């Protein structure tokens, strides 16, 4: 079928466009730096199986999708935001408005623009990718952390009502997701690269790793697939078994 | 000590105040009407245990009450919002942008204001009345649902930075919690006067009926009283049991 | 590789079995009516693509694989047990016992059977098939319900432990799950024939109908063939967005 | 009214009952040591406010104490059980059976045979004292965690049918809780003293320090009190923030 990638260069954009691509499904992809025809030719060219869209805002971008492949059955909304970790007097308020556009305003906007195609033919997945982080909140970061939880439990209201028109909706919300040359969030250098961010990463997850853009990919492209739509509502902690809990003293 | 409790006419405005003052608190009250004289008046006259506030905003409040009483103490947020129930497509965008603003901006923007004074001194309570909705989200109020989710976490997110500063922060979540004459969102007509309304409250609540203002007052006074601190970055769920889950034909 | 799939007659035992070997797994199977060996011999003939095995205790069952196949690779502890729904004053203590034993004691003996071997190769993945019950509990069903909720946890607990060398470990809740000719737990008779049960699935669903044995196969299969090992530690709500909740009177 | 408070001596014990007595009630307390006259009688002379009780099983228990008080309106079941940290291959089955029938047939056992009387009059509050290990386990206590898990659901199933009988059901599940002279599960050697036990707790709590006995009896009490009966089904984290998920390298 047809799908949108949004942000595609960055957290787990690359790896849920590449293999939903393999799959057979046309992959329109968004992503900021497409405003400048240069950056989106180049991406046209190093990933011919893909495509690049100019549109930047929700209602421009799947209009331009449904004319140029007829429609859209796929939506990946793959947010992101570049939050600083802060104590919470330190933030400015501007700072979460920031933060639940990117996160919570966005994904809504994407879907209010694209529901209604997808419920006049009762087809359709809709697939936010959102974080980890509520399971395990750290501190300093009650912008990015709480706005996340706000796209999880919007996916999950919103299979409720869409469960009727058979449109699964689902939230993979990952954590030490290896995002190699983007800097959402967790690039190889340094974390593969540096022995203290090595080290922490083997501390912090069961698997002891970093998970990878082909495991997103793989999750992307199962529930889009159609194979298993039951599961929607559901909420993917994709975290290797994050978060590891510390143990007593003397435990190994 | 000082607490501060907003939108004191609504939700679970009065159950708190009410609680929190024959606990012996100063209660400064925040309202949007109290931008009235005549409705900040009237309110003194009847309450003469509360002090309403005029200022209507999170800095002006928080130094309006500080100025006046010395600091504050407790900061209840009851913070409200009057969704429509609609369908994901028939919202506006902006729907679910003042969702948002009402139900995450405002608490975030208080704590903002008032957490520096609290961590000088290391001493302070914050509670935030959520919602319950998140646990047992309805169809078409993904706005609404999804925005009192992020309340939720950025109450738990915050208590793992202010617990250094023994600040403890709670989020109470009620659902058909009674309000009496506000229309926020269980008013006495018709949820205590209408039978189907009646009916409705005993088959969704295990208690079978809905909750009272001076329950919430209780757990709220208890909370603020600095006698279970422990249960920092607890969410509440003050529903009665709710929600009760449909059993198979043929069950009572 | 091979898979070991228990009670396979029943609950998820047939998807995920049938499954498993489509992807190329020699699976071999558990059932209590293979003790009979006419039975055992009648299962053969009609599932070739599959291996019953009479073994019933876990470390004999676990000895007996890994003896006729080299090594027991994905282990699906698909558990059942059939309990009466009753107040709590009604059951008597054995049948909580009971329960546990079937729900919690049983998954933790197989693993605990199994556990050394895949840690020595460092592979392996775990799949215990439980219940979304705990997700939305009905009254009256005390004793299932807790000892799945157990099984869950006991999923995520072994999670943390296994990720070390490198086996995830799962937990797939189902609940409205078609079970054919199996009565755990929703026989096509009367669940697909008879209209009062046919609407009630369909109130309680968001995608209103029974999910499908193949749903449940595919994400077993998907989980074992090592696609996704980052989710390890999820526990799956496999229940087509139930619960459903009950809304205000007057609303659709 | 009158209240029962199981394994007094260990765990939430001392904190429930002390502060229920304080509350006003008639206390009945059940330990394994009672079993000796020596024993008891030293527990009364110490706790004259307390009644220690010498039996040992639920039914004799819940009849005895009606029987010397009239009626039994408060269940704090305290359970607790000595685990031993151990890889999933390491435990003997037995260890798993000696985990549940400790932490779930017990409790189980006690409400079996005491909510007849209590769903008769239409009044009783059931109380569990639980374990905040599942909301963060620890690799290598797959036993205790899951069975804790297992007792949460309990309680928050049995709110739903109990409900309807105005009995409340709660559970709280603590963690890092002083226990003082016992060794379930936080004693002040070496909790208290030990400064690697103390950095510690520093560092995985939010309010960096061990919970009091004090703060779980005042949680009891309020509970027990029937201020806020709308809490019913609660599973109350008395952790004080726990867990505090590691961060990044380079932050504090
Ligand atoms: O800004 N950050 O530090 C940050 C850290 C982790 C995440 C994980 C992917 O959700 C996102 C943002
Ligand atoms: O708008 N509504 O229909 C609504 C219903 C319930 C709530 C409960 C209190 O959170 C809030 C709003
Ligand atoms: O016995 N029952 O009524 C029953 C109902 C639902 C389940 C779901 C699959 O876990 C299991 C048993
Ligand atoms: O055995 N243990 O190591 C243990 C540790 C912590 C707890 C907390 C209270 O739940 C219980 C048992």
């Amino acid at each position: 079928s047809t799908a949108i990638v949004t942000n595609v260069k960055h957290f787990g954009g690359m790896g849920s466009a590449l293999r939903l691509s393999e799959a057979g499904h046309t992959v329109a992809c968004h992503d900021e730096s497409f405003k400048q025809k240069d950056e989106l030719e180049a991406f046209a060219e190093t990933y011919p199986q893909l495509k690049p869209m100019s549109e930047q805002e929700p209602a421009e971008l799947i209009e331009a999708v449904t004319s140029a492949y007829g429609q859209v059955d796929v939506l990946v909304s793959n947010d992101i935001f570049a939050p600083e970790f802060q104590p919470i007097d330190k933030y400015a308020v501007e700072d979460y408005r920031g933060a639940v556009e990117a996160l919570q305003i966005r994904p809504f906007a994407l879907v209010n623009a694209v529901a209604s195609q997808m419920k006049k033919r009762k087809s359709g997945h809709i697939i936010f990718i959102t974080s980890a982080t509520p399971f395990g909140p750290w501190k300093e970061l009650s912008t990015y952390t709480s706005a996340r939880a706000g796209a999880c439990t919007l996916a999950n209201a919103l299979s409720k009502e869409l469960g009727e028109y058979n449109i699964p909706v689902f939230a993979i919300g990952p954590n030490y997701l290896h995002s190699e040359d983007s800097p959402y969030f967790y690039p190889t250098e340094p974390w593969k690269t540096n022995p203290e961010h090595v080290a922490h990463v083997k501390k912090v997850t069961a698997l002891q790793r970093l998970g990878t853009q082909k495991e997103l990919g793989e999750l992307v492209a199962f529930l889009a697939s159609g194979s298993c739509d039951y599961l929607t509502g559901q909420v993917f902690w994709l975290a290797g078994g994050f978060p590891m809990i510390e143990r007593w003293p003397g435990m190994p």
